[PDB]
């Protein structure tokens, strides 16, 4: 087949955490269906015809598989890593059950890489030795148990299931983006600490947290 | 002008490595990096390579202080389970300028590199990362739970691991992924230590309900 798709991360921010892989594929792409939300200056770097994809997965999927048959190069863009949540899962599936070839381009996620961004450890000694990321979609069901939780995008009802009122919490929103704002504090400071945060945002708990407010600073040049 | 990099050379090849992973390695003096970084990321320096805790750090802040710009380049991501939380404290703490440059993850990267996902709506919400190094410590909890460890510890683990999936879960351990040598075992919980006979290092092993997708989702 001539037809080709390739699922492929836009990193969390700015292009200049893309992959040099991610880079090529974009360039060559003849099609790119992307996440609203992925960055501008990734979507610059597409040197093919940009496609906006709420847009029913089944849509997606069967324009990628419609677009290889048709002997196409195409792309799948999305923000973070293509496999972290977001269906990348089913996309991949679905793309080997229809007999279409598919490479996967792993990104820097949305988790995890923007808070390595920032300087901030998801583990350090005494503090935490593991971090695991869930989202909020889902209210209703329990949450996993690490040192560290990451959530993405009754809310401190349930951390306090899982952490102390008095754990150090932060919220991190637009990182690597225009707007991008930090709150630190506790998990009692909720939902006060929350409420003017700008979106989409991060969340993270844990004692590993009390170590940001002398980490979260960057460079000044000076 | 003396600044510090803490830089993610990514989990195998140059290409997975960053944009701003690659300008850092062009515009380094000096790179203090893990000896086992990928020779395909290592090339791609332009700088003095300097092959190598304590000690490192205080090289780091040397360095800086006589005006140079340094690059600490390590695999997969730079603050992700090394001491890179150590790094910056010791940098910040000793008033040297640095910047963090992610790098993608073994964790994650590694398997979305073969197409293979951590999540999936119907079979994992959440996913959790640690070390197997030392066996006798609980697991965290999570519809995936993803595994750097030495092979060595794998007897162990599973005592663990049955403490937190029952035995016919799916689990996988990909070895070396994106390097020479490459190798996927896939099974289930059950199946430890055995599995993972004769595989190569480094390792990660990956367990849960969504591991049952890897062997349809691989190439044959």
């Amino acid at each position: 087949m001539r037809g080709k798709v390739y699922l492929v991360g836009a990193g969390f921010g700015g292009p200049e955490h893309l992959t040099l892989k991610a880079l090529r594929v974009l360039e060559v792409a003849e099609v790119v269906l992307h996440d609203r939300l992925v960055h501008p200056g990734v979507l610059a770097l597409a040197k093919g015809e940009l496609v906006p994809v709420k847009t029913p997965q089944e849509a997606i999927t069967a324009r990628l598989i419609a677009l290889a048959r048709e002997g196409r190069v195409v792309a799948r863009l999305k923000g973070g890593d293509p496999m972290v949540f977001g269906r990348g899962g089913e996309e991949a599936l679905a793309l080997r059950r229809a007999g279409i070839p598919f490479e996967v381009v792993p990104g820097v996620t949305s988790a995890v890489g923007a808070l390595s961004a920032l300087g901030l450890p998801l583990t350090h000694r005494g503090l935490a030795r593991s971090f695991a990321v869930a989202t909020g979609h889902d209210p209703a069901l329990p949450l996993p148990r690490a040192d560290t939780l990451v959530l993405l995008m009754g809310l401190k009802e349930r951390l306090l299931e899982r952490f102390p009122p008095e754990t150090p919490l932060a919220l991190l929103a637009r990182v690597g983006w225009p707007g991008e704002a930090v709150r630190l504090g506790r998990v009692e400071d909720l939902p006060g600490l929350g409420e003017g945060l700008p979106s989409p945002a991060l969340l993270v708990v844990g004692k590993v947290v009390g170590l940001y407010g002398e980490l979260l600073p960057k460079d000044h040049g000076l």
